[PDB]
This record gives C-alpha cells, structure tokens and sequence, in this order.
C-alpha cells in the first residue's frame, strides 16, 4: 500500500484532503476526507473561494440523474445537482468506479476562503446520505464494483502550518502505527458510531454515568477539528482539566474557546483517556491523548487554542482524537481500530497510548436509546 502513504495534505484548521479525479478526460480535484458525512459533493460552479471546480459538460462519461439535492447545516447550506461519473484516486488503488457526485451549484459557509479543497468525500454510511439512503455513497460503490476490500484506514498528522497523512484504501500499512491495534464495535452503520464507557483526566475517573458520554451518540469524525463532548461531560471534563492546570493561570474564556495562550510547558497539562467498548463481553481498552492533541496552534493571530467543546448532537471524536492514532475503519467487521500513530505529536517524556484489556461491566448500559 506504499503508493497511498502520505496521500493527504492540508492546512492546520482547514481539513485533510485527498487528490481525486472525476470524468473523462480526468478533472483533478482536492477533496476533504470526512468520516462524518456520506455524500461525495464537489464545487461545480465558480464560487470565488474555489481553485477549480467540476465541469460536467466537459466529461464524456457524465450522466445526469435529473434530481436536485439541498443540504442545510446550522449556519449555511449546499445545494446541487445529482449525477454519476467515473471517479479515481490517483494515490489510491489503481481502479476507477462509477460513483454518485453532487455537483454544488450554490452554497453558503461551505467553502473556506484560502483553502485548497473543492469538495467533500463523505465516507460514512448510506443512512445519512442526502437526499436519502438510496444515493449510494462513494465507498459503497468502490467496494461493490472492484475487488478493493471493505475497509480504509486514516493516519492524520497534525502540525498556516501544513498537515499531512495517509488514507490507506482497502487495507492497513504497518509503518503508520506502533504497538497493537485495538478494536471497538461500530454500534450502527450510519455515522461511525461508537460507545465510550469511561473517561479519565491524568488517570482520575470522571465518575459519570456512562450513558452521559454517549448522549445522544458518539462518533469518529475526520471532518471535525474538536473533541466535542455532551454538555454535562464537557463541564466535568473542563472542571478537572482546570484543576490539573491550576499552577499557570489562563483567562476564563479560554476554556470556552474564546481566546488563545502563548509563550511550552507540556508537563503542566494532563493526558486524557477515553475507554471504548471492546470486542469481547465485559472487555474495554483505552486511548490516551496528550496536551499536544487538544492544544491546537492558531497561527495567523508559540500560541495555542483549546479544542474541547460542547455538543447537543453527542460526542464527536474529531481530529483532536484522530491525530493521536492510526484509525482503522474496518467496515467488513463492523469495528474501528485504534493504534498509536507513528506521526503523532509527542514530547520526550509522554506519548499517546492505546492499552488493554480492561474489565468494564454493563457497557451496553452506556449506549443511548
Ligand atoms: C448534515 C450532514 C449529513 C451533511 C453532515 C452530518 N455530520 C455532522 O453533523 C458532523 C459534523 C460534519 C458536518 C458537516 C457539515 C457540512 C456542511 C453542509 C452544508 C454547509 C456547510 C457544511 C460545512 C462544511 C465543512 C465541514 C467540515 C469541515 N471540516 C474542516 O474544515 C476540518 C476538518 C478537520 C480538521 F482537523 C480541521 C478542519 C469544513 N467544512 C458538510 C460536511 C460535514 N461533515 C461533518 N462530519
């Protein structure tokens, strides 16, 4: 899988994208890798923020589906026209598939001014695809039309300073991780939903009812920057993280993500551990991240920014988690693997960690229904 290593690029704060081609002759586009959505959607009209965009009528292999799609999202939206075309990943498996593409004709707060990507590759499942679950997501088409196995793995390497990393399609590459891979079950195939069974700050249990950590869900999402937590958990998390870092004094709004801190005393800040439901009854494992993961440089204001925040739609394990680990989206076996990333940012004293087995009872109770 060595041709796929280092196939991701990006800027800090702006996402990880992969190069793709669409149509005949191929049109090259940079596309955001997003395990928290399920549509392959590309700019297809000259929005001023875009380096380029999909031009359907230049593709001999384009097929119109004569249906529109409108996707609102909190702030803004995207709107487009559905069709299919030939899609490949130059630094991916040497194959080409006919996939659905949503050609974005109108959008607000979708494209980022100064970014170098022109679309989003939604890697989650059909259930959350727009307009509905009959628009086969790209990865489902890939697997179905080729002999590429039903899994992908992501190594996101955090640092506008340049990020990079690897999306290995169809397999795993052992140079990308150290120690062992531990798997948590994908609870249901829509988002990549998981169950968190325990949380620890520098090895001290938060001691909350574990339903609270997954209220109303927990997902693994390469499309989000932050470690996002339900309100009750965020408050307890922050209170304990404040207590650890009581020596040096930061503004009150810092913890709410309203400002930044400069100088780097990594020692002072605690490690954060999530225990995830394991593969066996009463068995869990834990993943641990360092301050290097949750203190993100804000470049264009050594200055840093607090990247844990609250949610009404559940825990999001974003880039804050994923940059610590090699994450294996093992769809064929309905499980997600974590191992220590060969590229995670650490210091000479501590590192990110994946360890087990641990004994955790009543883990099913932690799931929300
Ligand atoms: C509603 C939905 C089905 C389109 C997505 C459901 N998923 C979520 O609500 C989870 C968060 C998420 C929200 C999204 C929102 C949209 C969207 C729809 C209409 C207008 C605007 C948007 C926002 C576009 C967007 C999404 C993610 C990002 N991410 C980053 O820039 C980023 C990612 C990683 C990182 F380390 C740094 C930055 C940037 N722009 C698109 C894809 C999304 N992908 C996601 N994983």
């Amino acid at each position: 899988f060595v041709e796929m290593v280092d196939n991701l690029r990006g800027k800090s704060g702006q996402g990880y994208y992969v190069e793709m081609t669409v149509g005949s002759p191929p049109q090259t586009l940079n596309i955001l890798v997003d395990t928290g959505s399920s549509n392959f959607a590309v700019g297809a009209a000259p929005h001023p923020f875009l380096h380029r965009y999909y031009q359907r009528q230049l593709s001999s292999t384009y097929r119109d589906l004569r249906k529109g799609v409108y996707v609102p999202y909190t702030q803004g939206k995207w709107e487009g026209e559905l069709g299919t075309d030939l899609v490949s990943i130059p630094h991916g498996p040497n194959v080409t598939v006919r996939a659905n593409i949503a050609a974005i004709t109108e959008s607000d707060k979708f494209f980022i001014n100064g970014s170098n990507w022109e679309g989003i590759l939604g890697l989650a499942y059909a259930e959350i695809a727009r307009p509905d679950d009959s628009l086969e997501p790209f990865f489902d088409s890939l697997v179905k039309q080729t002999h590429v196995p039903n899994l992908f793995s992501l190594q996101l390497c955090g640092a506008l300073a340049s990020v990079g990393g690897s999306m290995i399609i169809g397999g795993i590459d052992h140079s990308l991780y150290t120690g062992s891979l531990w798997y948590t079950p994908i609870r249901r195939e829509w988002y990549y939903e998981v169950i968190i069974v325990r949380v620890e700050i520098n090895g001290q249990d938060l001691k909350m009812d574990c339903k609270e950590y997954n209220y109303d869900k927990s997902i693994v999402d390469s499309g989000t920057t932050n470690l996002r937590l339900p309100k009750k958990v965020f408050e307890a998390a922050v209170k304990s993280i404040k207590a650890a870092s009581s020596t040096e004094k930061f503004p009150d709004g810092f913890w709410l993500g309203e400002q930044l801190v400069c100088w780097t005393p990594w020692n002072i800040f605690p490690v954060i551990s999530l225990y995830l439901m394991g593969e066996v009854t009463n068995q869990s494992f834990r993943i641990t991240i360092l301050p290097q993961q949750y203190l993100r440089p804000v470049e264009d204001v050594d200055c840093y920014k607090f990247a844990i925040s609250q949610s009404s739609t559940g825990t999001v394990m974003g880039a804050v988690i994923m940059e610590g680990f090699y994450v294996v989206f093992d769809r064929a076996r309905k499980r997600i693997g974590f191992a220590v990333s060969a590229c995670h940012v650490h210091d000479e004293f501590r590192t990110a960690a994946v360890e087990g087995p641990f004994v955790t009872l009543d883990m099913e109770d932690c799931g929300y229904n």
